């Protein structure tokens, strides 16, 4: 009851789960599944009650009838006084980032490109761009606009996976969990760096957290902002400073979900947890950091300040706007009430 099974997705993520499980007295406990997918499952069968969602993943979950409970709130600096647990949430800038030196590359002319997608399904990485490459080709062929893709969670043998590259083996190509190299915000923004694709799809946040120092990681530690370009929908490219001016869409938080008869015990539990691990907690940094994990964002995203209330108890389509959701499913009719599993 007061105690909480958490849905880990691969490897890492399961280390970092039993971490906390360990140091939270087990009052959290962890599932471990090798997709995002496989979690909601979990979830909906009962045998593990939450996850951290990227919003086209809540989408699904929120067919199958799980709810948002709590979202991630950034540390941004407006709403001054305001508790972050009480604050509403901003949502995330969707930009499409290049090099530099990859001079005349602009929106107008991705065609043939080589992509870095930080998975199939995300919103940043997927929903959001592919949404406007269908829009604008007037084609669901999306599987053919770029000429090789990292979009992990994609067909191993599609050309959508020949730029993934697997772990330290070379297993699990193309894997939607943090074992594929080349996977979520970092992975994606790791694959143009490494010049592997012409242009990777991320957030805002993505660019700044490893350029200039900030990541120390040995392909990150000598990337600097002035290096990178902002494709803008108006065909024109900007410094990554002006992505408030330069971005495809505005995203919304990741949020946990949970079953919606579990909504009210995850919560307490949750609200509870991040008082010992979060940013000011009693036991951060000094036992154990809930918000951490080197740039890998495990779990939940490295740059969380905590994990705030949603205003309006929202349903799933509340929570990710009409705008968002009316994207989504115009997007999916390339591939109605349902719910996939
Ligand atoms: C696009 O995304 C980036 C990354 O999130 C946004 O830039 C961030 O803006 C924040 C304000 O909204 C800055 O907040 C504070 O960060 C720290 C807090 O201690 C302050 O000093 C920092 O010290 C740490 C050392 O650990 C460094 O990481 C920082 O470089 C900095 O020196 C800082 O003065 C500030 O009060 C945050 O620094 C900043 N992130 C970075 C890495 O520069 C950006 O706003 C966003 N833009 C849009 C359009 O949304
Ligand atoms: C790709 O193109 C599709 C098809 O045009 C886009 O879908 C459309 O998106 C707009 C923008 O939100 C919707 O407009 C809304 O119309 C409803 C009326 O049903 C109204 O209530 C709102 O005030 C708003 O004006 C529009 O409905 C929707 N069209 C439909 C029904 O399919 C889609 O947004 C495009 N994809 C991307 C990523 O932009
Ligand atoms: C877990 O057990 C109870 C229930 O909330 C709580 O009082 C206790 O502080 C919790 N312990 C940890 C370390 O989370
Ligand atoms: C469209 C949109 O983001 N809506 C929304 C976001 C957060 C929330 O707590 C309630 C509603
Ligand atoms: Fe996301
Ligand atoms: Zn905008
Ligand atoms: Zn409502």
């Amino acid at each position: 009851y007061t105690r909480v099974v958490w849905c880990a997705v691969g490897p890492e993520e399961q280390k970092k789960c039993q971490q906390w499980s360990q140091q939270s007295g087990q009052n959290v406990t962890c599932a471990t599944a090798s997709t995002t997918d496989d979690c909601i499952v979990l979830v909906l069968k009962g045998e593990a009650d939450a996850l951290n969602l990227d919003g086209g993943y809540i989408y699904t979950a929120g067919k199958c009838g799980l709810v948002p409970v709590l979202a991630e709130n950034r540390k941004s600096s407006k709403h001054s006084s305001l508790d972050c647990v009480l604050r509403p949430t901003e949502g995330y800038l969707a930009v499409a980032v290049v090099k530099k030196a990859n001079e005349g590359l602009t929106w107008n002319s991705l065609k043939d490109k080589k992509s870095c997608h930080t998975a199939v399904d995300r919103t940043a990485g997927w929903n959001i761009p592919m949404g406007l490459i269908v829009n604008q080709t007037g084609s669901c062929a999306f599987d053919e606009f770029f000429s090789q893709s990292c979009a992990p969670g994609a067909d191993p043998k599609s050309r959508l996976c020949a730029l993934c590259a697997g772990d330290d083996q070379g297993l699990d190509k193309c894997v939607p969990n943090s074992k594929e190299k080349y996977y979520g915000y970092t992975g994606a923004f790791r694959c143009l760096a490494e010049d592997v694709g012409d242009v990777a799809f991320v957030k805002n946040d993505t660019v700044w957290e490893n350029t200039n120092g900030e990541s120390t990681a040995d392909w990150a530690k000598n990337l600097k902002r002035e290096d990178f370009r902002l494709l803008c929908l108006d065909g024109t490219r900007k410094p990554v400073t002006e992505a408030q001016s330069c971005h495809l869409a505005v995203a919304p938080n990741h949020a946990v979900v949970s079953r919606s008869d579990r909504a009210a015990h995850v919560e307490q539990v949750l609200l509870h947890q991040q008082a010992l691990f979060g940013k000011n907690g009693k036991n951060c940094p000094d036992k154990f950091c809930l918000f951490k994990s080197e740039t890998k964002n495990l779990l939940f995203n490295d740059n969380t300040e905590c994990l705030a209330k949603l205003g309006g108890r929202p349903t799933y389509e509340e929570y990710l706007g009409t705008e968002y959701v009316t994207a989504i499913a115009n997007l999916k009719k390339c591939s109605l009430e349902a719910c996939a599993f």
